[PDB]
Parts: C-alpha cells; structure tokens; sequence
C-alpha cells in the first residue's frame, strides 16, 4: 500500500507503522557545522573484492542489486561499527530533477540521488534477526551528483530497460560494486533507521562527504523506471525518497577535521 504518491507516500507511513515518528528516524540534514570530529573512530574497512553479485530487481520502490551474503565475501567493518557486517543488496533513492533525490542532506542541499550499499551484523546470523537489532544494520549512503559520468555505473543503467515494472528481475552476475565508490571514505555518523517500510530503528548510518559524479543521461536512465507493474497505468518510479526526518538525541559524528 505505501508509497512515495499524494494519498500512500512519507506523511501517511505513521499509520501502518508508527515507529515512523520514532526516536531515531532516517534520513537527516548533516549540518556540518555542528557534526563533531570523533579521533576515535577507525577508518572504515569497505572489503568488496571477493563480492558475487546475483541478480538485479525492481521492487516497485527502487530497483537493487543482490549479492551472495551466505558467506564473509564482501564486508563492511571498522569506522564506528563494532563486528563484521556483510553486503546484501545495493539500491538508489532519486528524483525527478536533478536539485532533489537523496534522502539525507547536507546543510539542506538535497544531492540528485544517494546509494545505500545494504549490510548486516553477522552476529545475529541473517537480516530478518539483524533487522531486529539496533546495531543490526550498517547502511553505507554515497551522494550523486550530476556531472560527469561514472564508468562503473554504466553496466547497472545499460539493463534498466529489462527491469522496467515492479516485479521484474535479470541475472546481474560479476558486477563489482568497488566501481560505485568515490575516492574518499571521509564519513559521517549517526544511528538511525531503515528509511522505507518497516521503518525500522537497527541501522547504524555511514554517509560518505565525497559525491560521485554520474552523468545526465545515466540518471535520466533511473528517471524510465515504474512504479507499476506491467499492465497497470504508467506511474514514473521518480521522487522515491523520504524527506529528512527530526534529529532528536542524537549526534552525529565526523570521522575526519
Ligand atoms: N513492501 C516492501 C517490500 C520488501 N521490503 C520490506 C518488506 C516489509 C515491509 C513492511 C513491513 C515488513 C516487511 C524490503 C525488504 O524486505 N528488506 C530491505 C529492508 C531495507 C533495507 C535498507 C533500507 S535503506 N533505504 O537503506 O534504509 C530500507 C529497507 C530486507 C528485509 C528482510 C527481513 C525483514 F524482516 C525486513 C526487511
Ligand atoms: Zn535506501
């Protein structure tokens, strides 16, 4: 039933999941300014070499790309993570105009779209208990935008047109998700929560400083996608983020001066 629309989208999710007015609700504005520097965080350890991609899906919100999480393969750890967190899905939030589309901000700049790199605590043994958990998840979220292009995303825009309505899937073997990240790993910090259905308060978020640059006609791509599925009125999966959210308290932290 929820959705990004007039009559199903954010204002209206409280209702069938009231967490949605919570203590730690995600996205938020990243006012830099008072984001402070934390020398003890680590350095992020981002560890996709080994990653096996499985398939590519449109979900009648986004569209993600699975990987093989049944093994340590492709992992997140340090920063401000305590354990291993392993890679299960990658997807996008994006607008319909390139002066809006991510989820968090930065000093209330809205980026064209963020890419969220989905992970989870391997203590808790899958994502359905890690979900469960405030330390259950660890979301790496990366800004894009419009400029040049991004060669590693190009193999992810070329097979949209077979994945255009909800439901439908493709093989997306070999994609190396090392080609999606910018060259700094400087981050921002906070505990928050999943930022679609069910809401949930297990996420602990990673937003990287550094943008990356894609291209007009990559994102125009993204902006084909539908909602719908096949046989049912067009509807433009455009515009699939959820506004910034009250901060409340909580800080969030700067891993770099
Ligand atoms: N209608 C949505 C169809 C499927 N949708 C949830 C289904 C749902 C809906 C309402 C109530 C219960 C369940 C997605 C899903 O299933 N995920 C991904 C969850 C997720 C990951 C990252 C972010 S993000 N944007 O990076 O913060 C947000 C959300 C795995 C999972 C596995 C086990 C769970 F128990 C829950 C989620
Ligand atoms: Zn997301």
């Amino acid at each position: 039933h929820w959705g990004y629309g007039k009559h199903n989208g954010p204002e209206h999710w409280h209702k069938d999941f009231p967490i949605a007015k919570g203590e730690r609700q995600s996205p938020v504005d990243i006012d830099t300014h008072t984001a402070k520097y934390d020398p003890s965080l680590k350095p992020l350890s981002v560890s996709y070499d080994q990653a096996t991609s499985l398939r590519i899906l449109n979900n009648g919100h986004s569209f993600q790309v699975t990987f093989d999480d049944s093994q340590d393969k492709a992992v997140l750890k340090g920063g401000p993570l305590d354990g291993t967190y392993r890679l299960l899905q990658f997807h996008f939030h994006w607008g319909s105009l390139d002066g809006q589309g991510s989820e968090h901000t930065v000093d209330k700049k809205k980026y064209a779209a963020e890419l969220h790199l989905v992970h989870w605590n391997t203590k808790y043994g899958d994502v359905g208990k890690a979900v469960q958990q405030p330390d259950g998840l660890a979301v790496l979220g990366i800004f894009l935008k419009v400029g040049s292009a991004k060669p590693g995303l190009q193999k992810v825009v070329d097979v949209l047109d077979s994945i255009k309505t909800e439901g439908k899937s493709a093989d997306f073997t070999n994609f190396d998700p090392r080609g999606l990240l910018p060259e700094s790993l400087d981050y921002w910090t906070y505990p928050g929560s999943l930022t679609t259905p069910p809401l949930a308060e297990c996420v602990t978020w990673i937003v990287l400083k550094e943008p990356i640059s894609v291209s007009s006609e990559q994102v125009l791509k993204f902006r084909k996608l539908n909602f719908n599925g096949e046989g049912e009125p067009e509807e433009l999966m455009v515009d699939n983020w959820r506004p910034a959210q009250p901060l409340k308290n909580r800080q969030i932290k700067a891993s770099f001066k």
